[PDB]
């Protein structure tokens, strides 16, 4: 699990989104596994506006932050799991690194801030749902 908190917004994997998230929705996309919901108290997080391919992610199935090189956000085939079938997820970034389903929500950060959250992976890969193209998060 895990979320970002850019102001009074909560950014989560679309598949871990709660009833409250859907009952206080802002925007959502199944192909990306992203959903943003409203909050009453503000958050502690800046979103990266950049093309970095280096950063650090949190991996819950190891209790560690790992430094990684990561690919640019693209359309990637990801194998089956408890939450989705074997499909293409868009705006996915692979790094080489350990990941399992429950690692979803872990933050990837670079010098420019929060880059994205863990969304896909397998076979020593990890895909981060990029948030960097979502320029509207910074305001309103
Ligand atoms: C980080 N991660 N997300 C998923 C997923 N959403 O299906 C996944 C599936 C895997 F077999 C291994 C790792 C994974
Ligand atoms: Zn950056």
């Amino acid at each position: 699990s895990g979320a970002i908190y850019v102001g009074n917004y909560r950014v989560v994997n679309r598949h871990l989104a709660t009833h409250n998230d859907w009952a206080n929705l802002v925007w959502e996309d199944s192909s990306r596994d992203l959903l943003v919901s409203s909050t009453t108290a503000q958050g502690c997080d800046t979103i990266a506006r950049c093309d970095c391919q280096t950063g650090v992610y949190y991996c819950s199935s190891r209790r560690k932050h790992y430094p990684v090189s990561f690919s640019k956000p693209s359309l990637i085939f990801v194998e089956a799991s408890e939450y989705y079938p074997a499909r293409y997820q868009s705006h996915l970034m692979l790094a080489v690194g350990h990941s399992e389903p429950g690692d979803c929500g872990g933050i990837l950060r670079c010098q420019h801030g929060v880059v994205g959250i863990v969304s896909t992976g397998g076979n020593g890969l990890v895909g981060f749902a990029d948030v960097r193209d979502l320029l509207w998060l910074d305001e309103e």
